């Protein structure tokens, strides 16, 4: 944890479950006149007398030592984490049991989720410059990441979070979804990866840096462009995934790349492809996608 303090448990009130897992609860709770609780520099669009909206993970009272211990494993490393585009840890209650982390709170669920309710432009609708915009918040939240040396190693749009006015949080909801099952692949009868995400080289030698990143990174970006539409390389099961893997490893152009999405002009499919460029260090960095995206696009 980086809150000196516990936040105080009776400034949170209960409104509504937001999901059951096997360590715990989430619920979402008001907290009224955040101002004193809340950071200065989270912003706070309360009109007065209304109350802050924030998400409560509750770890179950008779947890393990272990699963207790990851559960502070994941405070500490969220409690590092400030920025516009990446979920924000807002207190914590971890000197008496139950344990809790507080987040803010994205209306809209995952990113996954909202495109896929919507149409490009009937119903909810959405244009290609906001889809720019939504990969623009993903990279600027990933070059921020990588500035403190912090690899996500599981990007995708089911870990980002929709609040309003189609803001994007980056978070990661670990493998803690029955709905994403299909996308990670067990290995071994053990631990389980999300290989249509994965680079060759995390595939084959499970080596994970920010260039790794930076190629699910490309998947990410095929999938906002498809509105989430087809899980990328859906026409493969996951072992003629694993085999193309290979293929990018001997490089003799038998290796499957996905295809350019229909709203995404050449230029653009052209800045995905070198974000699975072979070569590491022939990937861009965050802060050159970030750019392209909120600019040159
Ligand atoms: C050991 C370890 C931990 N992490 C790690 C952990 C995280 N954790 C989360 O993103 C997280 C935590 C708590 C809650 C949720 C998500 C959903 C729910 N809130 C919610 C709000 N609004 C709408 N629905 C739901 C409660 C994030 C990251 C990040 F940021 F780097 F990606 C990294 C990496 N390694």
């Amino acid at each position: 944890s980086m809150p000196r303090v516990d936040f105080p448990r009776s400034r949170l009130r209960f409104k509504e479950k937001l999901g059951e897992g096997q360590f715990g609860e989430v619920h979402l709770c008001e907290v009224d006149s955040p101002q004193d609780l809340v950071s200065l520099d989270f912003p706070l669009n309360v009109r007065k007398g209304h109350p802050l909206l924030v998400a409560v993970k509750i770890l179950r009272p008779d947890a393990t030592k272990n699963a207790r211990n990851d559960f502070l494993k994941e405070v500490k490393i969220m409690s590092r984490l400030k920025d516009p585009n990446i979920i924000r840890l807002l207190g914590v209650c971890v000197q008496d049991d139950p344990l809790c982390m507080i987040t803010d709170y994205m209306e809209n669920g995952d990113l996954n989720q909202f495109l896929s309710a919507h149409q490009l432009e009937q119903g909810p609708t959405i244009s290609y410059p906001m889809l720019l915009h939504v990969a623009a918040q993903i990279a600027s939240g990933m070059r921020y990441l990588a500035t403190l040396n912090f690899v996500h190693r599981d990007l995708a749009t089911r870990n980002c979070l929709v609040g309003e006015n189609f803001t994007i949080k980056i978070a990661d909801f670990g493998m803690s979804r029955n709905l994403y099952a299909g996308d990670y692949y067990r290995v071994q009868g053990r631990a389980v990866l999300p290989i249509r995400w994965m680079a060759w080289e995390c595939i084959l030698m499970g080596k994970f840096t920010t260039a790794s990143d930076v190629w699910a990174f490309g998947v990410t970006l095929w999938e906002v462009l498809m509105l989430c539409r087809a899980q990328p390389f859906g026409q493969l099961t996951d072992e003629q995934v694993i085999e193309n893997a290979g293929e990018f490893f001997r490089d003799q152009g038998r290796q499957v790349y996905l295809s350019r999405p229909p709203a995404c002009p050449q230029g653009l499919y052209e800045l995905m492809l070198r974000c699975w460029s072979r070569e590491s260090e022939q990937r861009p960095p965050f802060s050159q996608l970030h750019r392209f995206l909120a600019e040159d696009a």
